[PDB]
């Protein structure tokens, strides 16, 4: 006894077994079933006219024989598409944050292990996304987030942007373990709907180690939720952060530099000597969601030059 999904473009079917699992007291597999189709529907307009109109509004849950009819009135329609058709893009918005969520509930199967990840997709993934829209990236860029947990906004970030790469990096083993599963779900479930996503790569490591120095050095968009950090944390991020090229920007939770930041001779030695800083928020550029800011920091050496120009040329 299971329950089969046919994908709109011919990859394997997705297979749930009955009793349908439940994900949490506010998720079970069935509305991710009903939402599934609902989601294909809208992104084939053909498909709403194949399938029949009452199927998707009277259902019950807790029947197989009704969720089976549900699924199957859907392959059925799916395969009269599919002989019309006879005679990869990037997923929109709202499709993306049933996919995260999708990936996520057959991810981590155990949610007691772990703005926490359960919660993604109703508050964390708003703001994210107005990140996309804010910070732009293009195919030279390369986008790291540091202490990317289970790794939905590497996810979120790489289905939405045209970066050369995006990478995660967890230090933590139980996160960095349920990103390995998280992975794989994500390049499947996109496979299932045919949707495109730049490359990217979730990887177990400390961002603090040698290895990783040159390699923030080199990245051009960094995102990095640093709020709970440490001051050893926090200085030696700074540290790296001072290898950065010209124009690399760093998004974080908390400023590493003040927003008033002057230039003095009692403050050379600062990170502000190198880098603007500017508070941005959903409020400023129609948000409904929570009163949140975000930090951008611009690496701008000239900051530190017009000092010295200044006291050469007083
Ligand atoms: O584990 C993750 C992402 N994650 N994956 N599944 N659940 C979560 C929890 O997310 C959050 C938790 C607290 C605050 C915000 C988020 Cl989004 N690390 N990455 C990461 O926080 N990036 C990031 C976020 C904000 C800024 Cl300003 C800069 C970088």
């Amino acid at each position: 006894l299971e329950l089969r999904l046919k994908s709109p473009v011919g990859a394997e079917p997705a297979v749930y077994p009955w009793p349908l699992p439940v994900y949490d007291k506010h998720h079970d597999a069935a509305h991710e079933i009903i939402e599934t189709i609902r989601w294909v529907c809208e992104e084939i307009p053909d498909l709403k006219l194949a399938m029949e109109n009452y199927v998707l509004i009277d259902y019950d849950t807790k029947s197989f024989e009704s969720m089976q009819r549900l699924c199957d009135k859907y392959n059925r329609a799916i395969d009269s598409i599919h002989q019309l058709w006879k005679g990869n893009t990037r997923p929109s918005t709202g499709l993306l944050r049933h996919i995260l969520q999708q990936v996520y509930n057959h991810s981590v199967t155990d949610p007691e292990k772990l703005f926490s990840p359960e919660v993604y997709g109703e508050t964390s993934f708003d703001l994210v996304a107005q990140m996309i829209d804010e910070i732009k990236m293009t195919d030279d860029d390369l986008f790291v987030d540091l202490g990317s947990g289970v790794g939905q906004v590497v996810l979120q970030v790489a289905a939405a942007t045209n970066c050369k790469h995006h990478y995660g990096v967890e230090k933590a083993d139980i996160p960095a373990k349920y990103a390995e599963t998280m992975d794989r779900e994500f390049r499947k479930w996109m496979k299932w709907y045919g949707k495109k996503h730049a490359e990217y790569t979730l990887e177990r490591g400390d961002f603090l180690s040698e290895e990783w120095r040159e390699r923030i050095a080199n990245t051009s968009v960094i995102f990095v939720n640093n709020f709970a950090f440490g001051p050893e944390v926090d200085h030696q991020l700074k540290e790296r952060f001072a290898n950065m090229k010209e124009g690399g920007r760093i998004v974080s939770s908390k400023p590493f530099a003040p927003l008033n930041f002057r230039i003095n001779s009692r403050n050379l030695s600062d990170i502000g000597t190198i880098m603007r800083v500017v508070e941005l928020s959903p409020l400023k550029g129609s948000w409904t969601g929570k009163p949140v800011s975000y930090y951008l920091h611009t690496i701008d050496r000239t900051i530190l030059e017009n000092y010295f120009s200044s006291l050469k040329n007083p």
